[PDB]
């Protein structure tokens, strides 16, 4: 539908203040941006409550120009444009093409009032069928408009919900990822992120896979997010989603993507969960996270089992999962070890600030680790060390 | 010292991603660039509290050059660049100046470490008088080296303790305004904010003034400030700070000024207190604040006095800004007006979205005011309205 | 069952220490208080959507007692305790009873893991018939899991989502007052506040209302809420909700109750919509809003309306809810007056701090509006005013 | 003056809502109460900026009782209680005894005005010598007030400033901590926390230590902090701080003082930083953190050095600091492991949730380590999963 190197400018300018809005809207048709905010809107919408089938008319204003789109809005179907003849219009919805913008994928406040014109029953002509028409269509028009107006902002949603609503496991039964994931990923959705994660989901099946990219697209008003699988995932690309298809294993592939998508603010690895894929995949992008970014990898529970290259001895983790997040404890102290010439620090030393363990997924933060050691005046034994500061007591 | 423009292009760009501070660093030479955030530093580093003067050195780094700057740190005296030989080295500060820029100017999260590289002590040689500069400079390096680091970083400050230190009467005494400034302007912070404050202090005194600008520098580590002031004010100009002389009571010049640096995110008025001259800069200045915006007023006190063009009686408030305010209820009340086709709603009726108003200071929301006054069907009279909805009991 | 004393004494050592947890199980009998938290927990829960009826079995742990409720979980329907062979038994979630107290009544840090136990398909035998029964119920037990977990936390809610769940009319059709209601009420949602909320909804109908109360009860987790209506509301009543039956324009039967009941940290005002009415109340209410509370008016709409006590003409405003809000502005600025002996500030003068008005929505801030007016040194006209600011510079 | 419990107690009071304040001041003597919040505020000030000396009047009001407290306040020097002939009182500060209680020690909201009167120059007389005082000490009194009313509230401070302030060396040259401790411990300002620090400061020095106790005791408002240190450090003690005289590879006496003390919110361990001594003390006091507390463990670069009882070889990790928290991620999954009839999972396998690991500090989060591990019927090879979850497509 659209160009991704377009949509990418749409948030980057919407992002800016009044000349980098005005600058969008002249670079760009009106119209054409209108669609691209419909569509965006589309797939931000919450599930409706209302029994009873409303439309809710959205209307963009830009300029001379009026772009009117007609909502049907029900329960246990998709938010989808339909003709204006097409049912009772509940509720008249008016934006401004550049404050749309600005609440969809604006660097902004949260903004309580004054974003919007709302005009209910704008249809309903004031004769005698009136009172009849307002009983039947009084509730279900409060419940559309607000599942319409959800959809036209930018508030956080609830990670742990969205996981259920996406049909993906990070939550509720196997899992219980997502108030981690919330925790380290909720300062970032200010920022027009780039997110790669290794594994779309639904495997060798046609039609399944990709509920957690839809999360991430939720969750990163506006953020791009990339998905990699070793099946072919087209079916999952939609506005700001992208899928690509190569294995985690071929470091050659790694860099040709990084290089051409990155770098990336999150990577996760949710893949085959093989150890040296994990492993691999870690090597070859970690150098492709931005500073201040985020490393995470899920279901580490593998790191146990053969069947994954993994071994059932928790000591014997040379190559495995868990025997990377333990070296990377080592890495992040590197610079406390004693001196030595033929040793230079590696990449990873020098680009590990921190990490965080939890049941089945780790974060790694990416930055640089060069605070300096403890000094060599600082004495390296006990007794040494509390003569030295004790001030001749 | 800076180009304006070109400031404001620097915090454009710093607030984007990757290919926005690539572009930035093209664009522009990075030794200026160095020099740019050098002087944001000096005027966001807080008071050094070591009494024992120390030297840090703050190097910059950009593909194959390196920008050293030597900053003189000691308590009482302002922060200040100085030669490499006029001190004791505590610390060397290294940054990548792509990372400065997005410390100094980014749209970020809170990022707790690897943001920079730090050697302590960087040019004190192991022999046997390096104790002796240990004991004296270990103390200082430490409080000289959290100094220059607040200055590097976007951190919120205290607008009470900023009040203080800048000399601005906003807290402390006559006043208890900045809780206040704090709550509505904290949301903003991440922002590339305009802000206008009539006003800008010392009056006819030659040095004096500039406190609150300042402060609001300060508190809005991308903004830009203007300052309007019927005196000369150009002592008071600085990186982020434009002085502008004129009359407050003058509407063609406020339409240029506002047309020129407009809109606004922020305008505060804190001017003469003539009551005439409230209500004037108020119905010029309104227009050109940002939808999402604020419209500040301080020192409704003079509304009481006739020296002021008040009124004693709180009663005769036709030409006060306390009249103003109490007019502003009906503003945001308009729609709800019985309908008269010869009465058209005016600017500020459509244009009001919240009032808030404390003791000596009234902020007022600027955006659209459209939701909707009460339906005809809604019947306008205690009974009719309880008997039609109580569903026939 | 549940004595209101008891409630709000549960919650106010629920948010204390581990001294205050030890206190209150040893105080109370943990069956007693189990059953107290199910009650709450089946109130938190948000709808479930799974469409095959699932069983979450809650087992709340204290000492070695286990109480055991097995809550039906299916879309459409409210979550009910029902016997332990009704249904497939999805996933076990235990709960130690003072970690319960915690995380529903507590004074407590966002905690994203260790709260709780967890025993997916607890009653599967692994045999042949297995497969096919994980096939059946995987995600029905995954999304009833989600509810009731939920419902056993204090995460804070979308208050605009809560008014169509409810059915109140504060936001999505006639109005739009949520997103201030989230903005003034979020910061008291760790305290015990009372609120008070006049006019319960439904008027005269022997069913409808109690939908805002709801909504307030769900928003502070170790609140207490009351509804003041003039038409009977008991059918409202819950835990930690209580409807009280009288007049809002009876201004001594309004400082019995608030003496009774308060005092409040939020009252609000969304009544008769009668001018004179909204005066009465603030008037008589004010003084019982805590130092640091609100008080809150809804629907001025009114205030033009000769119907309710209105005039059509905004200028015309000496006896609307409006002519009250502008009033206010004065009693704020009331320091600042100039000298008179024989006039005193009134207590709303000496209580007010700030005043917040939004469409159709207003928030008054109660507190000690004793900052100090403006000293008689500093020059009471312009002129004098630029002579002593400018240290002798002419 | 001030016993320990009764402390507490007024903390665990001042928490709670109207009816618990009211208890306060009726179960203890509103006297000795304003005489307790005086020597918090004195404490919770920070430096005066002013190099003029002026008081700053604090007048304490409960009932018909005026408790009137005149505080010196000059730049270089602690504020302090003088007799009121002592300076010029700049400014008079009023306050409700109950509401700076709520103020100090209270679970409140950020109240921005309506907590206190202010008057200001409240002796000066209006005559032909007031225009002189009022050049000498108009900025004096702002900057002194300024300090004074910093003191009387519960903002959230800077903790790497503190750390300036106070001497201590968390942050600024050998260290970066205190962006990490201010990320994990301001999510528990609200609570009335017990905080456990091993490691006092100032080894055999008969004055020097204490620093990150007094941060500790200005970051948690609430909070009762406990310091152990081998060495005597009783010239550390004040309000809301307690120093312990101990050896932490003690660790029958470590459970003497958890169980005396305890339990706690937040362990820290900055103490010898010999290996064994960090090893004994976690396995001793880990048990006596709450759930949802922190165990924390500073300067674990002594895992490197034999000095220490470390080694060089970070691979020979069985006996440091560095091998405890390796083998913590084990602890963390050890629901993972293959089925075994005979091995039994450990107490800290059941109670770890969470590691944090930074540069010489690593933070360790304590709560029910039982999410469960993954089911039988997932297969335990890459092939067959890829088979099991393809819905039958090949
Ligand atoms: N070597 C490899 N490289 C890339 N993807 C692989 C791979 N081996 C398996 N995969 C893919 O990894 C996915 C794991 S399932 C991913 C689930 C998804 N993250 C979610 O939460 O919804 C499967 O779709 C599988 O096809
Ligand atoms: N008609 C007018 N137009 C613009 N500025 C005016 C004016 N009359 C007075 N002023 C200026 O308004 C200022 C008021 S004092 C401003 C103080 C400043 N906002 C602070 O907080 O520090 C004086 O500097 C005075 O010169
Ligand atoms: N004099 C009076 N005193 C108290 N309640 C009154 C009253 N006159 C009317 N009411 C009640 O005020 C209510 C107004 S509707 C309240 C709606 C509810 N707050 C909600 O948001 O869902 C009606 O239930 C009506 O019975
Ligand atoms: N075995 C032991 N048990 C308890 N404390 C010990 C100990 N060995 C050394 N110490 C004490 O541990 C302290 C380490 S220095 C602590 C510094 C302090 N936490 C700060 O940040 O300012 C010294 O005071 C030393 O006396
Ligand atoms: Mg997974
Ligand atoms: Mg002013
Ligand atoms: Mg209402
Ligand atoms: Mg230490």
């Amino acid at each position: 539908e659209f160009d991704e190197a377009t949509v990418q400018d749409v948030v980057r300018l919407a992002g800016g203040h009044d000349s980098e809005l005005r600058e969008l809207t002249q670079k760009y048709d009106p119209a054409m941006i209108s669609r691209l905010l419909v569509a965006e809107i589309l797939s931000r919408c919450p599930p409706p409550s209302n029994d009873t089938p409303v439309l809710v008319e959205l209307a963009i204003v830009h300029g001379s120009e009026r772009f009117r789109h007609f909502l049907r809005v029900v329960r246990d179907s998709p938010i989808r444009p339909v003709g204006a003849d097409e049912g009772f219009v509940g509720m008249l919805v008016e934006y401004e093409l550049t404050e749309l913008l600005r609440e969809l994928f604006g660097v902004t406040h949260e903004r309580p009032a004054g974003v919007r014109g709302t005009k209910l029953f704008p249809y309903l002509t004031d004769d005698e069928e009136a009172v009849e028409q307002i009983g039947t269509y009084l509730l279900a028009a409060q419940q559309g408009t607000e599942a319409v107006l959800a959809g036209c902002g930018s508030r956080k949603p609830d990670l742990s919900e969205l996981s259920s609503r996406y049909f993906t496991p990070k939550f509720g039964f196997l899992h219980w990822f997502t108030p981690h994931y919330d925790r380290h990923f909720r300062d970032y959705r200010n920022q027009q992120v780039r997110v790669l994660e290794i594994g779309v989901g639904g495997y060798k099946h046609p039609e399944w896979g990709g509920g957690s990219l839809r999360m991430w697209k939720s969750f990163f008003p506006r953020g791009q997010i990339y998905g990699l699988d070793i099946m072919d995932k087209s079916h999952v690309d939609e506005l700001r989603i992208r899928t690509i298809q190569g294995d985690q294993n071929d470091a050659e592939f790694l860099d040709r993507i990084a290089r051409r998508y990155g770098p990336f603010d999150i990577v996760i690895d949710d893949g085959s969960h093989i150890n040296a894929h994990v492993r691999t995949s870690f090597a070859a992008l970690f150098p492709h996270v931005r500073p201040g970014g985020l490393y995470v990898i899920e279901d580490m529970w593998t790191a146990y089992w053969p069947g994954f290259g993994g071994q059932a001895d928790p000591q014997e983790c040379s190559g495995t999962s868990l025997g990377l997040l333990k070296s990377l404890i080592d890495a992040i102290q590197h610079q406390e070890l004693p001196s030595d010439p033929n040793r230079s620090p590696g990449y990873v030393d020098r680009n590990i600030v921190g990490l965080h363990v939890y049941h089945n997924v780790a974060f790694v933060e990416k930055g640089r680790n060069d605070e300096g050691g403890i000094p060599t005046w600082i004495p390296r034994d006990f007794e040494s060390l509390v003569q030295a500061s004790s001030g001749g007591a």
